[PDB]
């Protein structure tokens, strides 16, 4: 079996290193510029590759700066079969950071217009490639003009293959994934409440209720870690304390590692520890697989009763 990631709105992350903090209405001279692949789906492929788990990245990229994107991807050991949109360039996401601080400022470009031809080619790729024993992870918001309706088609096309389907989306797109009946999502507290539009039951009760539709539900609780519902049981994951260097792409590393865990047929509890371990290891970073291995064995998991 193989894992497929779907990045509907990939990007080329241009990291701009400055001195000190980013002061607005001032000149912030760039000390150095680094490049990285953008798009949640691609980040997931990156983590899975680091784990040595075979995967293939799918999505739509612009023709005009394709060589640049492809060069970065190889460098990150990411196998792909991207669709190419003629007459456009993949969007750039400017990430302002500094060796002197612990945060990052994001100024992402919107994304281009995907032709119906390419939306259709994506659906066809899924039908031709995805088998019942595979896993498909759609992560990241769609580009402009890729509608909720287009998303429905994408989700149903994956479902029709019988494969495991995980979604790391937001807003209306996340709500749609829940209505469509996916196998995995990683919403936060607020999103769980918004999906159910339930304001009077405990959060734990909201989670057990949503778990009736999502087999692998992981709700992030910011710094307190998270709560996971699976096979009728609820787990409270408490991450170890780490000094937080940059808490940005921690969510993508979690998903990548969580999926990795399942791919390696690890028990749910072990999977949660690995996922949380990698994420914490990423937090303390502007994600050492060795450090993640150690942090994993520092994560505590409490089942919660009833
Ligand atoms: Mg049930």
């Amino acid at each position: 079996s193989l894992i497929y990631t779907i990045t509907l709105n990939p990007a080329i992350d241009r990291l701009l290193f400055i001195r000190g903090e980013l002061e607005k209405r001032k000149t912030n001279r760039v000390i150095k510029t680094e490049f990285d692949c953008g798009g949640k789906g691609l980040h997931v492929s990156g983590v899975l590759s680091k784990f040595g788990i075979k995967n293939e990245a799918l999505g739509i990229a612009g023709s005009d700066n394709l060589d640049k994107l492809y060069a970065i991807l190889k460098e990150k050991h990411i196998n792909h079969d991207f669709l190419v949109e003629a007459g456009t360039s993949t969007r750039e996401c400017f990430v302002v950071l500094s060796d002197d601080t612990n945060g990052s400022t994001m100024i992402p470009e919107a994304g281009f217009t995907v032709s119906q031809t390419n939306k259709d080619n994506l659906l066809k790729q899924i039908a031709k490639k995805v088998k019942k024993e595979d896993m498909v992870v759609i992560a990241g918001s769609p580009p402009p003009h890729y509608t909720l309706s287009d998303f429905k088609e994408l989700l149903r096309t994956v479902k029709a293959t019988g494969a495991f389907l995980g979604c790391d989306n937001s807003g209306e797109y996340l709500n749609l994934a829940v209505e469509m009946g996916v196998d995995f999502i990683k919403p936060n507290e607020d999103e769980v409440i918004a999906i159910l539009d339930e304001k009077t039951n405990s959060l734990e009760e909201n989670i057990r209720t949503l778990a009736e539709k999502i087999p692998y539900l992981v709700v992030s609780l910011g710094a307190k870690g998270s709560i996971c519902a699976h096979n009728g049981k609820l787990y409270q994951v408490i991450p170890p304390k780490v000094q937080e260097r940059n808490d940005t792409g921690a969510g993508d590393v979690f998903v990548g590692a969580f999926i990795a865990g399942l791919a390696m047929n690890m028990p749910i509890t072990e999977t949660l520890k690995v996922a949380t371990g990698c994420s914490a290891s990423k937090v303390m970073q502007q994600f050492d697989l060795e450090a993640a291995g150690k942090l994993k064995n520092q994560v505590s998991i409490i089942q919660l009763e009833e």
